[PDB]
């Protein structure tokens, strides 16, 4: 909902870094 929005924001960050 509206709160995960700064929460999957985070993601975005996640999705910039490599992780595997």
């Amino acid at each position: 909902r509206q709160y995960m929005r700064q929460i999957e924001q985070a993601l975005r960050y996640g999705y910039r870094i490599s992780r595997r």
